[PDB]
C-alpha cells in the first residue's frame, strides 16, 4: 500500500520543460535535429553537465562548457552555429518560461491532504547567474508544499545512479512498493521501477494524474477548487515592537516587497488572515499580520481609553516607526477596517494606500451624539450590549469553543441575530450549548482562537466599541477632508451588519474609490471567501499600490 | 539654566526652506515680487493656508485654493501667470530638494546626549500627494531622534497662535526660562520670547549654532565627527523563527529594501552591528541583524555537530523559507564572514551578494587534515585551545564583564597575545581582573552582552570552532566551483589573526571580487571603525546589490 509520491521538477512540477527548449530552438535556427540535446549531454557520467547536476561546478562555469560541446558537434555534423548564438540566453528564456504546473502541485498537495509524505526529486544545478532569482523564487513556491526537496547538487548524486534512489528511500523512511514516483525522463524511471516503486511516466499531465488517482485511490482529478493555501502558525515568523512601556504589538511576517499591513476585526487575530498572508507574499508583497491591540500575543491594558482610535493609531504609526517603514498599505476587517479609513485620514503620509473589507467610511454626524446614531439601527443593537463593562466579557469567555464556533458562521449557518441582543440578554441565549462546526472552519482552528484568547479574554476587544465619544470628538476634527490616497470598498452581500447599502455615500468623501463585491459573502470575509478576497486584493494593489 | 531645546522644520532642521521657493519661483518667472508669497498668506488666520496647517484639509484639497489665491492676486497686481503654472509642480520640487540640515541635527543630537529634553515644533500639513513618501522617509528619520514631534496638522493649533506655546511647554513639562526655542520665522519666535523662553532667529545656521553653544554653554561647533547612530535593544522589532523543532533564530529588523542578513562572529550578537543597522536602513535597506545560533535569544542545543557549517548553512537557508524570502544580501564578521562564503558556494541561488569583514576566502586543502592547517600559523593556537569541551566555557563564563572587557578593545589597547594560548593556559592569564573599558565601547554595552551570554554561555558559540573535520570535508565537494555572484572583501590593517595579506589570493576563486579596506582597524570591526565600515557597505550594496 502507497504512503509517499515523489516528483520530478522539469516537465512534471514544472513546465514547459527546460529540455526540449534545445529541441525547441534547433527547429528556430534550422540546426540539424538533436545538435543542441547531443552536446548538452555529451560526455555522459563523465561530461561537463554531470558534474553541473552533481554540484561539481556552477551554471556559469558550465556555459562556457556547453558552447564548446555545441561547437565540437557542429563541427563533426559539418555545419555552422549562427552569428549570435548564445547558451546564457537560451537557457536565461527557457527558465524564465518554465512556471509551475498547477494541476501537478494541486495533486501533490491533495495526497499530502491524505497523510501522504511527499517529495521532490530533481537533477539540477547551484544557479548563480545575474538572473537566478527567478528560479529561486519558483522552487521557493514549490518547496513549502513538499515534505522533503532532494537536489542532485547538494547530493552529489544524479538520477538514474542507483545510489540516489536508496537515499531517497532513506529520506522518505518507506519501502518501495509503497512509493509512488512520477518522471517525465523513462531512464530515470527505470531504477525506481527495478527497486519495486509505483512509477509513472509523464507525457501530458491529464494522463499522469489518471494514473496516479488509480493506483492511489484518491480523486486528483475533476476536484472541487481547493482553498488558497493557509498558515502553520508554528512556521510563520513572528514579531515584536514595543510601541510605548506597557504596550507591545505581535505581528506575523511573511514575504518581499512594499509592506501590507492586515488589520483583523472584533473578535479575530492575524490567523484571520491565514488564507491571505502566502497569497499576497506570493503576490510579490511584504505581508505584516497584526494582532491588534488587546488580542492574541499582543499587549492588552484594561483600561478602555487605550482602545479609542486616536491611541490606537499613534500606536499603529509608532510601529511603523520602529520598523524602520515609511509607509505601508492598510487593510483592514470590521474594528481594523473602521481603523485604516482613520490611517488614511490623520496619518495619509504613512498610508501607501487603504483598503476595507466590510467596514464602509461614514464620516461623524457633528450634529448627533454616536449613541443616538447606534440607536437608530436596529443591527447596531449588539454593540449597546457590548457597552457595560463586564456583561459581554462573562458570556464571551464561558465558554471559548462555544463563542468561537457561535460567531464564526457562513450566512446560511448563523444562529446569531445581532438586533434585540440586550432585549435577549446576550449574544448566545438563543444558541446551542454545542455548536456544530461550520464548513467555513475546523476544530483545530477554533482551537488556535480558543488558546489565542485564553490570555487576555474580551476586556480589550471590548474596549474598542466603548470610545464612542472619545472617536466621535476626533472624527469630528476631520470633517473638512477628503480621502485623496488611493483606496478600496470591498463589500459582502450576506453581511447583515455591515450591509453593501452603508457603503452607498462614500465617493462623497473618497472621490477616486476603487470597489470590489463579493456575492453570497458573510461576515467573515477572509474565511468565507478566501479564494476571491485574494483576487481582489492582489489586483487592486497591483495597479494601485505598486 | 536651560534643560530643552525646541527647534522648528522648514528653514531650520530642514534646508532649503519650503518658504523662499515662492520668491525662487517669482524670480525665474519675472513675477511682482511678493505675489506668491501673498497668495500663500492670503486671508491670514481664516485663510487656506491656515486651515491647512490646522490639519482642516489636506495639501492636496488645498492646492486649488493657493491656485485660486495666486489669480486673485496676480488679477490685482494686474499682471499675468504663465501658460504652465503648477503650484503642485512647484511645491513638489520645493518639498524633494528640502534635506536634512546636518549640523543642526547634529546638534541637537549633542544637547540629548548631555540630558536636554529636544522636540521638534512645526506649522505643517497632511501630505496626501501621490509624492508624499518623501517627506514621509524625511521626517522618519527626523523625529526618531528628538523626545517630541509636535505638528500643527495634527493639533489643530498653529504658530504664532499662544496655545501651541503652552501646549509645547505642557508636553516638554518644563517652565519657559529652561527652553531655547529655534525658529527661522522672527513671528513665531515672538510669542516663545513674551513667555519667557531663550530665543534663536536662524538665518544661517553657524550664527545660530554660535548662539545656541553660548547660551547652553554645550559645545555644538567645530566637535570632533560623531559615531554612526547606534541601536536601543528596547525600541528594536524583534523576530523569531522556527527553522527545526528545537531550533529558534532571533534577529532584529528594521528598513524597507532588499533583504540584508547581517552575521556576526564570535563570541558576538546581533548588537555588534548596532551602527550599521540605522545606517543601512536609511541607505533604502531591509536589515536582518541575526542573532547567530548558539547566541542571545536564538537557541543553543549543547551538540558539536549542531554547530557544523552544513548545518549552520541549511538552517539560514530555512530562515529565509520561513521568511519567503527568495535572496538575501549576505554580510558577515569573523565566524558570520566563513558562514556568508559558503552559504554563497553551496546556495548562490539564495545569496543576491556577499560580504566579508576580516574573513577571508580561502579554500580547504585536501591534502592536509584542517588539525595541520591551523597548526601551521601562530597566531589560530586559540583555535586549538577552544577545541576542549568545556576548558574555554570555564575561563569565558567565569566573569563575563572581564570576558568582553578583555576582548573588545581597539588595535592600541590589546592585552591579549592569541599566539601561545594553549602553553600560557588561557585567554586571559596575562590579563587584569578589572580590564579597563575600551574607547570602542560603554559599560552600558557592555553590560548588554554580559546579559545576552547569562542564557547560554559559550558553548554554542565555542561549538562553532569545533567542526573543522566535518567542515573540511564538505569544503572539499566545492572545489572545483567559483564564487561568481557579487562579492565584496573588506580587510581590517590591524586585525592581527585575520591579516589583510592572508585574502591575497581570492580573486583565484573570486574573479569579480570588489574590495574595501579599513586602516588603523582592529578584529571588532564593526565598532572600531563604525563610519568607514557604513561607507563602504552602502557603496558597495548601491552598486552591485541593488
Ligand atoms: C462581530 C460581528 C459583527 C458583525 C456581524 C457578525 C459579527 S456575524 C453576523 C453578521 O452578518 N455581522
Ligand atoms: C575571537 C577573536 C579572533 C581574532 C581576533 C580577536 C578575537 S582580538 C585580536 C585580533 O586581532 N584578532
Amino acid at each position: 500500500t502507497l504512503r509517499a509520491a515523489v516528483f520530478d521538477l522539469d516537465g512534471v512540477l514544472a513546465l514547459p520543460a527546460v529540455f526540449g527548449v534545445l529541441g525547441r530552438t534547433e527547429e528556430a535556427l534550422a540546426l540539424p535535429r538533436g545538435l543542441l540535446n547531443d552536446a548538452f549531454q555529451k560526455g555522459g557520467p563523465e561530461g561537463a553537465t554531470t558534474r553541473l547536476m552533481k554540484g561539481e561546478i556552477t551554471l556559469s562555469q558550465w556555459i562556457p562548457l556547453m558552447e564548446e560541446n555545441c561547437r565540437k558537434c557542429s563541427e563533426t555534423a559539418k555545419v555552422c552555429l549562427p552569428k549570435n548564438f548564445s547558451i546564457k540566453e537560451i537557457f536565461d528564456k527557457a527558465i524564465s518560461a518554465r512556471k509551475i504546473n498547477r494541476p501537478m502541485l494541486q495533486a501533490a498537495l491533495m495526497l499530502r491532504k491524505k497523510g501522504f509524505t511527499t517529495a521532490i526529486l530533481t537533477n539540477t544545478w547551484l544557479d548563480d547567474r545575474a538572473e537566478r532569482d527567478g528560479l529561486a523564487q519558483l522552487m521557493c513556491e514549490l518547496k513549502m508544499h513538499f515534505d522533503f526537496l532532494i537536489e542532485s547538487c547538494q547530493v552529489g548524486m544524479v538520477k538514474p545512479e542507483p545510489q540516489i534512489y536508496k537515499f531517497l528511500l532513506d529520506t522518505l523512511k518507506a519501502s518501495p512498493s509503497e512509493v509512488v514516483f512520477l518522471d517525465d525522463i523513462g531512464a530515470n524511471l527505470k531504477p525506481a521501477r527495478d527497486l519495486g516503486m509505483v512509477t509513472i511516466l509523464v507525457q501530458d499531465t491529464d494522463t499522469a494524474l489518471k494514473e496516479l488517482e488509480k493506483v492511489t485511490g484518491i480523486q486528483l482529478l475533476n476536484t472541487p477548487a481547493p482553498l488558497p493555501t493557509s498558515c502553520n502558525p508554528s512556521d510563520m515568523s513572528h514579531g515584536y515592537v514595543t510601541v510605548k512601556p506597557r504596550v507591545r504589538l505581535h505581528f506575523v511576517e511573511l514575504g518581499s516587497g512594499p509592506a501590507v499591513c492586515l488589520c483583523h476585526g472584533f473578535p479575530e487575530s492575524w490567523y484571520s488572515w491565514r488564507y491571505q498572508i502566502p497569497a499576497l507574499a506570493q503576490a510579490g508583497y511584504r505581508v505584516l499580520a497584526m494582532d491588534m491591540k488587546g488580542y492574541g500575543e499582543s499587549s492588552a491594558p484594561p483600561e478602555i481609553e487605550e482602545y479609542c482610535m486616536e491611541v490606537l493609531c499613534k500606536e499603529m504609526v509608532t510601529f511603523l516607526d520602529k520598523l524602520g517603514l515609511s509607509q505601508a498599505v492598510f487593510i483592514g476587517h470590521d474594528w481594523g477596517g473602521m481603523l485604516v479609513w482613520y490611517m488614511a485620514l490623520f496619518y495619509p503620509e504613512r498610508v501607501r494606500a487603504v483598503a476595507s473589507l466590510n467596514t464602509p467610511f461614514i464620516p461623524a454626524n457633528p450634529n448627533m451624539s454616536p449613541l443616538e446614531s447606534i440607536k437608530a439601527n436596529p443591527v447596531f443593537d449588539y454593540q449597546l450590549y457590548f457597552q457595560e463593562p463586564g456583561v459581554a466579557e462573562a458570556e464571551l469567555e464561558q465558554n471559548l469553543s462555544r463563542t468561537f464556533k457561535s460567531l464564526f458562521r457562513a450566512s446560511d449557518e448563523s444562529v446569531l441575530s445581532m438586533h434585540k441582543v440586550c432585549e435577549a440578554g446576550g449574544l448566545f441565549v438563543n444558541s446551542p450549548e454545542e455548536p456544530s462546526l461550520s464548513r467555513m472552519v475546523t476544530e483545530e482552528e477554533i482551537q488556535f482562537y480558543v488558546q489565542q484568547f485564553k490570555k487576555s479574554g474580551f476586556r480589550g476587544p471590548l474596549n474598542w466599541y466603548r470610545n464612542m465619544e472619545r472617536n466621535w470628538k476626533w472624527a469630528c476634527k476631520s470633517l473638512g477632508r477628503k480621502i485623496l490616497i488611493p483606496a478600496l470598498m470591498v463589500t459582502a452581500e450576506k453581511d447583515f451588519v455591515l450591509v453593501p447599502q452603508m457603503s452607498q455615500h462614500m465617493e462623497d468623501w473618497i472621490p477616486h474609490l476603487k470597489r470590489g463585491h463579493i456575492e453570497d459573502c458573510g461576515h467573515w470575509t477572509q474565511m468565507d471567501k478566501p479564494t476571491e478576497v485574494n483576487q481582489i486584493l492582489i489586483k487592486w494593489l497591483d495597479s494601485d499600490a505598486r
